[PDB]
């Protein structure tokens, strides 16, 4: 039911948006259908679980707290399609960085993808008490982003920042933010629960939950082939901040530092593949199994402070950390 | 004192971000001073006139209706460089369009001018009752220029396109909008004044002044020569919907638009003279004269009709008139 519901909100907002445009912003109908695919192709597709979440906390909070139901539950699919558009924005926004009018058009739709966020909450809430913090923390949400954009992306460079304390630094405000926190917050807008809750406690979740699946995919990346994990892993060639070369650095002897100091951030086939070997004879996957059995530990243990106060919230919480787990 | 007053708030909204950046957001040093080093070279360095706008429509309505005098004058100065940060992300927008981590680093920096038009307001305004109001008609207003933008770089695409009322759907969305009536409007909300004024005649108003602009700027792009212009003017090789496109389309006998038409769009030197030459000889300037001064009588009568009912603002969109007629 949560997804069939997902999807039909999803009708309703793009009707809304496209009737928008041709009523209110003179747009001819070959563009309005051009838009339809976009954001079909954008927004549409993957798994969900942001914005699944939202609806999940807002059913938590209502049958552990009917026409508030109802509306509770529609006001939790349009706050998760907002996260999902803006999950859309930052892809496109990533694929422009890796008289040219399809460069223009995917920047445009960059722009749209976003402003999109903001129309449907305009529309959607515009009676709702809590509009006004439904826009503010969805855009810190948004800004924490860029912030931690500008921290992934600039990490080679300004291995100084190769450290554990600054691969947090990244996996907080790239990922965790938007990924693990704005779901959960947005669910206890809507529910008008949001002060009822620890904040601290949800905030320190948050992060756990996000380092853990982003370790979990940066290990991923060098080894999981690609017909295995979807795509080719380039975070050696791309020189990322990711877990397995802070985690090398530490253990590593100095020739080795120079080794993999000389060979990483290379497009070259076998410097690459010196560096997996690197990897390989550090047992970093040994090494990565224990980290994340920890992590873990610390998210089981978070989650019952959370449950003392907020039993409802935790079990949405619990079931969103199960999708990562 | 408008502009002494105007720069001195910059240097407050600049310090906030920048110690919010490295208090709330963990940012180092080097990344701070980097930050401030863009952020200067992206926001300063205009003429100010969207900013200043906005200061001059407050100080009216408080003249023309001492603490809420500072507090409203203050306002005012946030809300100009609200949309000062916006003009200077719709230009790192458009040079981006015109492991590669120079473009990595202008798309961040697009993601973090415009939500620092976000982080400024919710921060100054926190307390205000129109933060909500002021948030929707400033989110709404950005979405129209995205659109704006659209319908420009999509206008040769989809010549059945170059028409007046086309290049008037793109002058509408593109310019008018986000340079003219929203820093009226933003000067309306932070004087608590938005409801005391006809918004019709004050957005037909808009649209006339910005049509009076670009027609002026399309006509200096083709013939006022890169040391009087400032710039190189590339609209012929770009292809755009311009007014003298649209206007000799109109009048051209039908081997000239075939001729035109073999020739637009193109970077080839004798073929951009070829249709400077096909302008010219269809006096497209004895034309945007009396086009010009046909604008500058409907902006006249409508400032008066304005003057009726809001006499204090109707001074200051008649300052603003000033500046581009």
């Amino acid at each position: 039911m949560p997804m069939q519901m997902f999807m039909q909100v999803y009708d309703e907002i793009q009707m809304f948006l496209l009737e928008e445009l041709e009523l209110k912003f003179d747009m001819d109908p070959n563009r309005v259908r051009y838009l339809r695919k976009m954001m079909d192709t954008t927004c549409l597709g993957g798994k969900y679980n942001r914005g699944l979440t939202v609806i999940d906390v807002a059913e938590s909070l209502l049958s552990l707290s009917g026409a508030r139901r109802k509306r509770v539950l529609h006001d939790a699919c349009v706050c998760g399609w907002m996260i999902e558009f803006l999950q859309a924005h930052y892809l496109v926004e990533d694929d422009i960085m890796d008289p040219d009018v399809t460069v223009q058009c995917a920047i445009n739709d960059g722009l749209l993808l976003k402003s999109w966020t903001h129309m449907m909450a305009m529309h959607f809430f515009a009676d709702r008490p809590f509009l006004q913090d439904l826009l503010c923390r969805f855009n810190r949400v948004d800004y924490t982003t860029a912030v931690g954009q500008l921290y992934d992306v600039t990490s080679m460079f300004d291995f100084a920042e190769f450290t554990l304390s600054n691969y947090k630094r990244i996996v907080k405000y790239k990922t965790a933010y938007y990924t693990y926190l704005l779901p959960l917050v947005m669910g206890l807008i809507v529910s008008e629960a949001l002060p009822t809750v620890d904040m601290g406690v949800t905030e320190e979740l948050a992060m756990l939950m996000g380092e853990y699946f982003q370790v979990q995919d940066d290990v991923m990346d060098c080894f999981t082939p690609p017909e295995r994990l979807g795509k080719v892993g380039t975070d050696i060639q791309d020189a990322k901040c990711s877990w397995l070369a802070v985690t090398f650095l530490a253990k590593a002897s100095s020739a080795q530092v120079a080794e993999f100091k000389a060979n990483y951030g290379s497009g070259d086939s076998e410097k690459v593949a010196t560096v997996r070997r690197l990897y390989e004879e550090a047992d970093l996957q040994g090494d990565y199994v224990a980290y994340e059995a920890a992590v873990a530990e610390q998210v089981k243990e978070l989650i019952e402070k959370l449950r003392l106060c907020s039993p409802g919230f935790a079990a949405s919480v619990e079931t969103l950390w199960g999708k990562t787990y």
